[PDB]
């Protein structure tokens, strides 16, 4: 089981139109913060070690994990005092990671994923990515992918219909990032189109919620109690 590096820099603090000041993962659902509950997921899934990477308000967070610790899993912070973008949050995780592979996972997002099983997917690959299969990818980003499932694109949200939802969730073999050239840059903007390695999809149909979209909101509300 790898390490896993949670970003929760760059995320924003809004809800559609409306802007807030709390940082989107600290967001109470049902008697605990959003954060809390993917943790206790991870941990659940035997999470050893977590790496936050944190650019807005990190001390409030900080100050939140030492009062309550959710997880017995080795929990690391590394505070972003500049943005990054997520591609030079994963590049400059990559320092603390020792293994040549890690998953990273975006902090607004919950997915019920097998983890073993994504592992074992992304044995033959540098780079994994997880999909979710739904009815109706609307309100989403998707993904472009073959019948060998290697990715072709990533695709903007706004079309509707059956789609994979780009779950933000990775598994990388920290070679192809660790020496990116630029310091600030996004992964899904400016990395992965240049990167030619083999990049497919695990695709499942696991439980998927994302914190910025105000019907999973309530859906997470409802789930948790």
């Amino acid at each position: 089981m790898y390490d896993v590096v949670i970003l929760a820099g760059g995320l924003g603090t809004r809800l559609k139109s409306v802007s807030g000041d709390i940082p989107k993962p600290m967001v109470d659902i049902s008697g605990k913060p959003f954060l809390y509950r993917l943790m206790e997921y991870l941990e659940d899934q035997g999470v050893q070690r977590i790496i936050l990477s944190l650019s807005y308000k990190a001390d409030y967070i900080i100050d939140s994990l030492i009062k309550d610790n959710p997880v017995n899993s080795k929990v690391d912070f590394i505070i972003e005092n500049e943005p990054l973008g997520t591609g030079g949050a994963i590049k400059n995780a990559c320092k603390y990671i020792e293994a040549s592979k890690f998953i990273v996972i975006n902090g607004d997002t919950y997915c019920e994923l097998d983890y073993k099983k994504f592992i074992e997917s992304s044995l033959d690959s540098d780079l994994q990515i997880s999909g979710v299969e739904v009815d109706d990818v609307c309100r989403y980003g998707s993904l472009d992918i073959d019948h060998d499932f290697h990715v072709n694109s990533i695709v903007e949200k706004g079309h509707q219909g059956t789609g994979i939802i780009n779950s933000g969730t990775y598994i990388l073999s920290k070679k192809i990032i660790e020496d990116y050239p630029h310091d600030k840059f996004s992964f899904e903007l400016d990395f992965l189109p240049k990167f030619t390695g083999v990049f497919k999809a695990f695709v499942t149909k696991a439980y998927f919620i994302d914190i910025g979209i105000p019907e999973d909101y309530y859906k997470a509300c409802e789930k948790f109690k």
